């Protein structure tokens, strides 16, 4: 129950990756945040970043269903060898940079 039933995807490196797409209100809830406690100040929280990124890379599909705990997203990412980061900046771009754009 945190998210979506529409698929974004997209190719980094050499393979697909395909991910769920956050809630409404989960999505302006981080985007918030980040923008006060990460952005505006240009300190820093550690659980903030920490807390997005366990949620996003939480979106990621496998079996029709979603990579929900850290336990099956560090499985993936040693399998698939994408690159975190830029999984990382897609996927805000995709949820939360959107919201800014409209």
């Amino acid at each position: 129950g945190m998210y979506t039933n529409t698929i974004i995807k997209t190719e980094i490196d050499e393979k697909v990756i395909k991910a769920f797409k956050l809630d409404a209100l989960t999505r302006s809830k981080l985007f918030f945040k980040l923008t006060t406690k990460l952005a505006v100040p240009f300190h820093l929280d550690q659980e903030t970043f920490e807390e997005t990124q366990l949620i996003l890379f939480g979106s990621i599909v496998e079996d029709g269903e979603a990579l929900a705990t850290p336990e099956a997203i560090n499985k993936w990412f040693e399998y698939n060898d994408v690159n975190p980061m830029d999984l990382f900046v897609w996927l805000v771009d995709e949820n939360l940079v959107t919201l800014f754009k409209g």
